[PDB]
């Protein structure tokens, strides 16, 4: 009943979403440095296409602070197909429930930026 607090990243490429072991944590002046870590999950449609068959589009990937949102109950590293984890240093590897989840009646998603230098997979595109 609650949803990310960052648009999402999608996936164009065949490459999955992976970080190298600093990056990856979307920027928000309403957090502090202990909470910055989390996971991005990955979200697949299916729609009805030109032949009228079903159809995946691309895949979405949201970003979820550890501790929170679908996967809330995953520790930092938890091995989960459609799951990937991102932490910036000195992050503490505690649940951020006092951050939640966002509920879009009440709070416009924040648009997803990556800090200056974050290297992204080959389909990904950082605004």
């Amino acid at each position: 009943n609650t949803a990310s607090w960052f648009t999402a990243l999608t996936q164009h490429g065949k490459e999955d979403l992976k970080f190298p072991r600093g990056q990856g944590v979307p920027i928000n002046t309403n957090s502090s440095p202990d909470d910055q870590i989390g996971y991005y999950r990955r979200a697949t449609r299916r729609i009805r296409g030109g032949d009228g068959k079903m159809k995946d589009l691309s895949p979405r990937w949201y970003f979820y602070y550890l501790g929170t949102g679908p996967e809330a109950g995953l520790p930092y590293g938890a091995n989960k197909d459609g799951i990937i984890w991102v932490a910036t240093e000195g992050a503490l590897n505690t649940p951020k429930d006092h951050i939640g989840t966002r509920n879009p009646a009440n709070n416009a998603a924040i648009v997803l930026q990556l800090p200056q230098g974050t290297t992204l997979p080959k389909g990904f595109y950082a605004e």
